């Protein structure tokens, strides 16, 4: 058996994904960068036995296509899966997209293009997606011609989701019905990328809904309409092949294979025949709101999520260095500092970004220099962890007002308890719930909140 960690080095986080976190990583030898998803065995249960997954595994090692993740490697330790893969740094589509100020049919063709593309070469090989979703199509590099690569292709199928929201937020937007009710097969994909389209030239989701639960009922009922305005501007020839992708029985739905070859891949896609090319700026602006909604949820429940953390943490680690404290003079050395954070580490485990000792030495080196001034064998162990632990807080508070601010883009300085609510149920949190907490921040306010006041509202939604 390979070790994950001989092999490679750790060299940063790139992200939080379905099933574990993504880690940049460097091949110990030849430099080769590689992004590492690391599965934790204890928070992802498999669904399928190892001889299924193994096989999966290298089969997915030997396909290569232009719009999939490439994946390289493939190891297992006790606690953990590690897929290794190609690193891409072109970022989320729609973060890219919305970032344009002009977005026409042909931009989108040449994007769903690529998606069908990936798609209708898995599905020769038997691979459906199954939770495909724009977090999904990242970019290859930063250029503006950059291509589409599908990540996750095949996960689906041998992990369990989590049930957290924190990593189900807009999941309910693209998941074809027939994988509500447990009967479904690779057509599933054809709907989640018509789900992606339908986006694309609107802006807004098709199957809408104020929480998870009535998104899913609408998904369910399969009923959707084009009486939008900004669907004026929109060729017919899009239009039918929507309502082919979203075709609520499976048999009948349009394959991936055949939506290549439709009116609107064809007409759209030829790289000059651009007859009439108007811009969706409806659309885009649609997005950008959509966008920015979904980051701004995302990151509430990461803060919180964060939040929790860094209270059990605090606790264990000060119960392990106290118990660790023979002196009882509340000083420890260097050696115990790392081995009671190891000691951490072997207990809490959800910290991939600290892969080996190496790691964790270094984590500590960060601290310990960060101590600002330095008297060397004893070491206050207090004040370490408090800083120990207020680096992960205020790495995941810093992302909490990043977000914030974009979601605020009128620059107004605060969000109205309109927005509120659309956050607060793309969230998950129930209605009644937050607005007793709003009261208990400002008793006075006048349906909107600052930046600190609506942290202070998270705070209390986690129990603080
Ligand atoms: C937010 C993040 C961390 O998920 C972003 N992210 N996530 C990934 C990513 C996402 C899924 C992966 C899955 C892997 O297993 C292969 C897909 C089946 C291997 C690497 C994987 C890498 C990524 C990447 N390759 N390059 C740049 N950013 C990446």
């Amino acid at each position: 058996t390979a070790i994950f960690s001989d092999r490679y080095k750790g060299q940063r986080v790139l992200g939080k994904g379905s099933f574990g976190e993504v880690i940049l990583c460097k091949d110990k030898i030849t430099g080769q960068e590689c992004a590492v998803k690391v599965i934790s065995k204890r928070q992802v249960k498999q669904k399928t036995d190892k001889e299924s997954l193994l096989r999966e595994v290298q089969l997915l090692k030997q396909l290569d296509h232009p719009n999939i993740m490439k994946l390289y490697e493939f190891f297992e330790d006790k606690g953990y899966f590690y897929l290794v893969g190609e690193v891409y740094t072109g970022g989320e589509l729609f973060d890219e997209i919305i970032s344009r100020k002009r977005f026409s049919e042909v931009d989108a063709a040449r994007i769903i293009r690529q998606v069908l593309s990936g798609i209708t070469y898995m599905h020769k090989n038997k691979i459906v997606h199954r939770d495909l979703k724009p977090e999904n199509l990242l970019l290859e590099s930063k250029s503006k011609d950059a291509n589409i690569r599908i990540i996750d292709f095949g996960l689906s199928t041998h992990f369990e989701a989590s049930k957290k929201m924190k990593d189900k937020i807009g999941t309910a937007y693209y998941i074809a019905p027939e994988v509500l009710h447990g009967t479904y097969d690779e057509k599933c994909d054809v709907w989640s990328t018509g789900v992606i389209l339908y986006i694309l030239l609107s802006g807004c989701p098709p199957f809408n809904g104020a929480n998870e639960y009535d998104i899913l009922k609408k998904v369910e009922k399969g009923k959707y309409t084009f009486e939008l305005p900004q669907w004026k501007k929109v060729s017919e020839s899009a239009k039918d092949l929507i309502r082919k992708m979203l075709t609520y029985v499976p048999s009948m739905r349009i394959s991936a294979r055949d939506a290549l070859d439709h009116e609107w891949i064809q007409t759209y896609t030829k790289e000059q025949i651009s007859v009439d090319v108007p811009s969706l700026d409806n659309a885009i602006l649609n997005i950008r709101q959509f966008q920015g909604t979904q980051k701004l949820a995302q990151a509430a429940l990461l803060y919180m999520g964060s939040k929790l953390t860094s209270q059990d943490e605090t606790k264990e680690l000060t119960a392990i260095f106290h118990k660790m404290d023979k002196n009882g003079d509340g000083q420890l050395d260097r050696a115990e500092l790392i081995e009671g954070y190891k000691e951490l580490m072997r207990m809490k485990g959800q910290d991939a970004s600290m892969l080996d000792a190496s790691a964790v030495e270094h984590e500590v080196d960060q601290v310990l220099d960060a101590v600002d001034f330095d008297k060397n064998g004893y070491i206050e162990y207090s004040e370490f962890v408090t800083v120990a632990m207020d680096r992960k807080t205020l790495l995941s508070r810093e992302r909490l007002e990043r977000a914030f601010r974009m979601f605020d883009s009128d620059n107004s300085g605060k969000i109205s308890s309109t927005e509120l609510a659309t956050i607060f149920g793309v969230s998950d949190v129930d209605s009644e719930t937050w607005k007793s907490v709003l009261s208990e921040v400002d008793k006075n306010n006048d349906g909107e909140v600052d930046f600190d006041e609506f942290q202070q509202m998270l705070l209390k939604l986690c129990g603080n």
